[PDB]
């Protein structure tokens, strides 16, 4: 029964909140994925009539290995032990019925990459998205990243597809919602269930793909790329290049151009996140204060977003 250790007390499955299977109702499939399903559901505590708890339910496929099972359990542990408004909450688990459930904060606005793509200013459907919407999301995630850093957790896979939004409209809050990669390295010493084609090399600094060195400065680099993803409104990093081209480009000093219409101050922040020497990269407290400076500048927040 493997333990998990964070900040830096210890826990195990025994410390997960086991919710009675009979209390959980699945409403709809929310996409899914290749390994496991995600549903919108309800937990009817205690059971009642209502107001029940709205949740996202992650399933473990019932045909899986012992290692898969431990991996699923580990994800539960990692997530439950966080306490940050910019990190998705784990509501509990349902491990004593099959298939196994993890129950997470329902994030109604979906993943960040998809949200951006789906809400890009278009006309027909008008411009209900502006520069400050983008800056707030960047601050939200910076805030969560800072909490990981201060508690010495390396995420390893910061990326818009791994961030989620509480809702689509104004008032949305962006949160980090995926810890699969962190879990994997925690479990073996390395990327055992992956391989090279599965690495997020486009979000990795040179010391990371070259040496397998990860520190909180490697998340900083990843964050820079996230920013570009946000300010490009959900484009793939290094638009024309493959993984290898990117690894060659970045190694030789190459860096992405600013996204269309990106204010200089925001771009400056990305370029500092991508300094070659990790020691030259800002930590998350500096990144936050910088994104707040951008927030205060009318010339940045008054800038129009492109219309594709
Ligand atoms: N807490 C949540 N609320 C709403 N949607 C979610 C939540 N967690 C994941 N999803 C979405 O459900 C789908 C499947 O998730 P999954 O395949 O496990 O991907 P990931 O590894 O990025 O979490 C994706 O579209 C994902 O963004």
């Amino acid at each position: 029964n493997p333990n998990y250790c964070f900040a830096g007390k210890t826990s195990s499955i025994s410390d997960l909140k086991e919710v009675p299977r009979k209390n959980i109702t699945l409403i709809r499939g929310l996409g899914h994925g290749a390994f496991g399903e995600v549903y919108e559901g309800q937990v009817s505590g205690m059971p009642n009539d209502p107001s029940p708890l709205q949740v996202a339910v992650k399933t473990l496929p019932e045909v899986c290995s012992e290692q898969d099972e431990l991996d699923f359990l580990m994800e539960a542990l990692i997530i439950s032990k966080f306490n940050h408004q910019n990190i998705v909450r784990c509501i509990g688990v349902s491990l004593q019925s099959l298939p196994r459930f993890i129950l997470l904060e329902l994030m109604a606005g979906g993943d960040l990459k998809s949200f951006l793509r789906e809400t890009r200013p278009r006309p027909s459907q008008p411009s209900s998205l502006a520069m400050l919407d983008l800056l707030h999301v960047a601050r939200d995630i910076a805030c969560g990243c800072q909490y990981l850093e201060e508690n010495h957790f390396i995420h390893r896979d910061i990326a818009a597809r791994n961030c989620l939004l509480t809702c689509p409209g104004p008032g949305r809050v962006a949160k980090i919602g995926d810890f699969g990669m962190a879990r994997d390295i925690y479990r073996a010493g390395y990327y055992r269930k992956g391989g090279c084609a599965m690495l997020p090399v486009k979000w990795m600094p040179p010391e990371a793909f070259m040496e397998g060195i990860f520190t909180s400065k490697t998340d900083t680099w990843s964050f820079g790329v996230l920013l570009w993803e946000i300010f490009s409104l959900g484009y793939m990093p290094y638009p024309s290049k493959s993984n290898q081209e990117v690894l060659e480009f970045v190694t030789s000093g190459g860096r992405m151009d600013p996204p269309k219409n990106c204010p200089g101050p925001v771009y400056r922040i990305m370029t500092q996140c991508w300094q070659h020497q990790p020691e030259d990269r800002p930590n998350f407290a500096i990144i936050l204060e910088r994104i707040e400076y951008c927030t205060q500048d009318p010339d940045v927040i008054n800038t129009a977003l492109p219309i594709e």
